[PDB]
C-alpha cells in the first residue's frame, strides 16, 4: 500500500462553534430569499472527506515523464534565490494568522516581539540541526458556503505551527515567488491578472490554424502528490542557485513536513498520518503547480498532442492545442488521461475537447464577450455567479475573515453580475453603516491583501482598464446564466438592481472625494447618459493558497 493517509479514529473536530444554516439579517432579503439553497461546511462531515481523500497510490514514470524533468529542471538551474531575514519574513505574516502553540501570536510575530523571534531562531536552528522528524500538523475541517447542487463535505486545511510557517518563508519565499514563472514561462497561471489571462487564452486559441481546448480536473489533487512527487518537487528547487544553509532548511522541510507527517485535531489528539500534501504549507500551490505541469506536459507528449499551449495554476490545468480532427481529438484526450492516471492525476470527469473558447471553464472561469464604449467586441473572465452570491449573502449577515464579494468585485469587475449585484449591494450596505473607509481582508490567488473599498475605483482601472467601467451588451448565453442563478437563488432581478445603483450612485455623489469618484465610475452604467469617464502591486506574481500570505 502507499496509502494518502492513515486515520486513528480520532476525530476532526472544531476549535470555535459552526453555523452550517445560511445566517439572516435585516439585509438578507433584498439580496437572496431561497435562504434554505445555502450551506456552511462543518467538521461534521469532516468523515465523509477523509473517505474521499484516502486511497492507494500507484506511480509508473517513463521516459515522458523524465524527459519533462530534465528540462523543467535545466530552467530552475537559471534561477538565484535568496534567504529572507526574520524580520522580512514576520512582516508577510497575516495579522490573523493561527498563533503559536509555543506562547506568542501573529501580531506578535509582525511586531518583532523577542519571543517570537528567539522562537522562530530556535525552530530554524533546529531545521539546521535535524533532516528527519516529523514535524507536528494540526487538521482542521474548512468553513466554506456554497449553494445545494445536495452537499459537499468539508475539505480538510493541515498546517504546521505558526514558528514553522515563519521559517518556511525564510527557506522558501524567493523561491516559490520567482522559480514557478522561470520554469514554465508564459503556461504559469498566476503571473496573468484577469486581463492578461483572458489575453494569453484569446492569442493562444488564435495561435492555432484549428483550435482545440481541454479542461483537466484531476480528483482530490492533493491526495494523488506521492513521495516521489514531493522529492522531486524538491530537487527542482535543489537546482537553484541557493545559500547552503537554505539548501539544509529546504532538505529538511521536506523530509518533515512536505513529504508527510502526523495529523493533530485542535483538542491535541492523533487523527492519523499525512504521507500527500499538505493544504496548509507554503509549497502547496508552488509544488501542485510544478507537479501538474510536469505529469501534464508528460501526457501531453505521450498523447502526441500537435503544438500544445498549456496554462496551469496549482492542480488547476487547461491545455489549447492543433486540432487533428474531432476523432483523433477524442482518441488523443484518452491517451493523455491514461497518461495522467499512470502519473497518479486520475480525472474527476473525463476531460472533453471543446471547440468554442467560451465553452472551456478553467479557474472556474470562462472567457467570453461584451462591447466596450466605441462599440468594439471586448473579451473579459466571468464565471457562473452562483457561488459568489451565495457566499455574499453569508458576508451580508456575518463578519467573516474574508470578504469574498471583495475578491469577486476586484477580480471579476468588468462582469454583468459583479457591477450590478455585488456593487450595488456592497455600496449599499458601506454608505448605510459609513464604512466606506474600512479596510477589509480579501484573499486574492491565496494571498490575503486588506483592501480600501472607497479605493476600488483605481485597483479596478489598474487591472481590467477603463473599459471595465463601460462594457455592454453582453451574451445572451451570459445574460442568460446569470438571469437563470438569480431565480434559483431568488435574487431580486436585473431591473431591480438598476434602480438600486442610481440611488446607490446618487448616494455615493452626495459625498465627494473618493466616495464621489466611486460612484462616477462604478456606477456609470446606470445612468441613461454617462460621462466621460478618463484615468483617475505585485499582485499577480505567483499563488500562495494554504501558504499563509499578507501582502
Ligand atoms: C483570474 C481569476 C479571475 C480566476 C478565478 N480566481 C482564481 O482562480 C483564484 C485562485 N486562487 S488560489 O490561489 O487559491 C488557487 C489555488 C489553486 N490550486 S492549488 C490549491 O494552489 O493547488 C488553483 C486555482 C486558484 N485560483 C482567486 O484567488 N480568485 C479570486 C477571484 N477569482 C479568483
Amino acid at each position: 500500500h502507499h496509502m494518502s493517509y492513515t486515520w486513528t479514529g480520532a476525530l476532526i473536530t472544531p476549535c470555535a462553534a459552526e453555523e452550517s444554516k445560511l445566517p439572516i439579517n435585516a439585509l438578507s432579503n433584498s439580496l437572496l430569499r431561497h435562504h434554505n439553497m445555502v450551506y456552511a461546511t462543518t467538521s461534521r462531515s469532516a468523515g465523509l472527506r477523509q473517505k474521499k481523500v484516502t486511497f492507494d497510490r500507484l506511480q509508473v514514470l517513463d521516459d515522458h515523464y523524465r524527459d519533462v524533468l530534465k528540462e523543467m529542471k535545466a530552467k530552475a538551474s537559471t534561477v538565484k534565490a535568496k534567504l529572507l531575514s526574520v524580520e522580512e519574513a514576520c512582516k508577510l505574516t497575516p495579522p490573523h494568522s493561527a498563533k503559536s502553540k509555543f506562547g506568542y501570536g501573529a501580531k506578535d510575530v509582525r511586531n518583532l516581539s523577542s519571543k517570537a523571534v528567539n522562537h522562530i531562531h530556535s525552530v530554524w536552528k533546529d531545521l539546521l540541526e535535524d533532516t528527519v522528524t516529523p514535524i507536528d500538523t494540526t487538521i482542521m475541517a474548512k468553513n466554506e458556503v456554497f449553494c445545494v447542487q445536495g452537499r459537499k463535505p468539508a475539505r480538510l486545511i493541515v498546517f504546521p505551527d505558526l514558528g514553522v510557517r515563519v521559517c518556511e518563508k525564510m527557506a522558501l519565499y524567493d523561491v516559490v515567488s520567482t522559480l514557478p514563472q522561470v520554469v514554465m514561462g508564459s503556461s504559469y497561471g498566476f503571473q496573468y491578472s484577469p486581463g492578461q489571462r483572458v489575453e494569453f487564452l484569446v492569442n493562444t486559441w488564435k495561435s492555432k490554424k484549428n483550435p482545440m481546448g481541454f479542461s483537466y480536473d484531476t480528483r482530490c489533487f492533493d491526495s494523488t502528490v506521492t513521495e516521489n512527487d514531493i522529492r522531486v518537487e524538491e530537487s527542482i528547487y535543489q537546482c537553484c542557485d541557493l545559500a547552503p544553509e537554505a539548501r539544509q532548511a529546504i532538505k529538511s522541510l521536506t523530509e518533515r513536513l512536505y513529504i508527510g507527517g502526523p495529523l493533530t485535531n485542535s483538542k491535541g489528539q492523533n487523527c492519523g498520518y499525512r504521507r500527500c500534501r499538505a493544504s496548509g504549507v507554503l509549497t502547496t500551490s508552488c509544488g501542485n503547480t510544478l507537479t501538474c505541469y510536469l505529469k501534464a506536459s508528460a501526457a501531453c507528449r505521450a498523447a502526441k498532442l500537435q503544438d500544445c499551449t498549456m496554462l496551469v495554476n496549482g492542480d488547476d490545468l487547461v491545455v489549447i492545442c492543433e486540432s487533428a480532427g474531432t476523432q483523433e481529438d477524442a482518441a488523443s484526450l484518452r491517451v493523455f488521461t491514461e497518461a495522467m492516471t499512470r502519473y497518479s492525476a486520475p480525472p474527476g470527469d473525463p476531460p472533453q475537447p471543446e471547440y468554442d473558447l467560451e465553452l472551456i471553464t478553467s479557474c472556474s472561469s470562462n472567457v467570453s464577450v461584451a462591447h466596450d464604449a466605441s462599440g468594439k467586441r471586448v473579451y473579459y473572465l466571468t464565471r457562473d455567479p452562483t457561488t459568489p452570491l451565495a457566499r455574499a449573502a453569508w458576508e451580508t449577515a456575518r463578519h467573516t475573515p474574508v470578504n469574498s464579494w471583495l475578491g469577486n468585485i476586484i477580480m471579476y469587475a468588468p462582469t454583468l453580475w459583479a457591477r450590478m449585484i455585488l456593487m450595488t449591494h456592497f455600496f449599499s450596505i458601506l454608505l448605510a453603516q459609513e464604512q466606506l473607509e474600512k479596510a477589509l481582508d480579501c484573499q486574492i490567488y491565496g494571498a490575503c491583501y486588506s483592501i480600501e473599498p472607497l479605493d476600488l475605483p483605481q485597483i479596478i482601472e489598474r487591472l481590467h482598464g477603463l473599459s471595465a467601467f463601460s462594457l455592454h451588451s453582453y451574451s445572451p448565453g451570459e445574460i442568460n446564466r446569470v438571469a437563470s442563478c438569480l431565480r434559483k437563488l431568488g435574487v431580486p432581478p436585473l431591473r431591480v438592481w438598476r434602480h438600486r445603483a442610481r440611488s446607490v450612485r446618487a448616494r455615493l455623489l452626495s459625498q465627494g472625494g473618493r466616495a464621489a469618484t466611486c460612484g462616477k465610475y462604478l456606477f456609470n452604467w446606470a445612468v441613461k447618459t454617462k460621462l466621460k469617464l478618463t484615468p483617475i502591486s505585485g499582485w499577480f506574481v505567483a499563488g500562495y493558497s494554504g501558504g499563509d500570505i499578507y501582502h
